[PDB]
């Protein structure tokens, strides 16, 4: 309710519109599952920030793209690099390291979400990078891909979001709602 308002105020309209569409495609109503709505918005925002954290066009964004375009990007990349085709769409491709990236944002402990992602992925080559809202991070082989300053920007954004939700008394419900 107030969470819906929070989302519409806190996130850029491009992000919010994407999230609304994404949820509706799974039969979920943004105006009802408002915690899910915020979580989806945050994860997308983190994918965009992450993609801007290195050199100009170091990263292809895959999250947020319609399915056809996403798989176009992915098949194309596996075709031009010989890198293995994932079973599920990842979040980005790193041109410098030549590997796909799965981004996780979690309210819980990072190690728990890291393991869930890892054992869902199956693809031996896709890098995993997990962020929490309380400034923790965890990445495959402890390789964090970006420099400390770019990661600090994400971590601080996430902290500010959590503080803002707390300010409005939404943080408790948000945190507990993660399944
Ligand atoms: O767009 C959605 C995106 C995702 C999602 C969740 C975690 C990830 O690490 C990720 O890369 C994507 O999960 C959802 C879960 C939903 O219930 C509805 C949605 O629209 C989404
Ligand atoms: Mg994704
Ligand atoms: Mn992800």
């Amino acid at each position: 309710g107030s969470m819906e308002d929070f989302v519409r105020q806190c996130f850029n309209p491009m992000i919010v519109e994407l999230a609304e569409k994404a949820m509706k495609e799974y039969g979920e109503d943004p105006k009802i599952e408002t915690n899910k709505f915020a979580a989806i918005c945050t994860h997308l925002e983190v994918c965009f920030m992450y993609s801007d954290g290195g050199s100009k066009h170091r990263f292809e964004i895959i999250e947020g793209r319609d399915r056809i375009m996403a798989w176009t990007v992915v098949n194309s990349i596996c075709n031009t690099t010989g890198v293995e085709k994932p079973k599920f769409l990842p979040d980005l491709y790193d041109y410098k390291e030549n590997r796909f990236i799965e981004i996780g944002v979690t309210r819980r402990e990072v190690h728990i979400y890291y393991l869930e992602k890892a054992n869902k992925i199956k693809s031996e080559k896709t890098h995993i990078h997990i962020f929490s809202f309380t400034g923790e991070e965890m990445a495959t082989k402890a390789d964090y891909t970006l420099d400390e300053e770019s990661r600090a920007r994400i971590k601080t954004r996430l902290f500010t979001i959590r503080q803002e939700m707390a300010s409005r008394s939404l943080w408790d419900s948000f945190r507990q709602s993660e399944r």
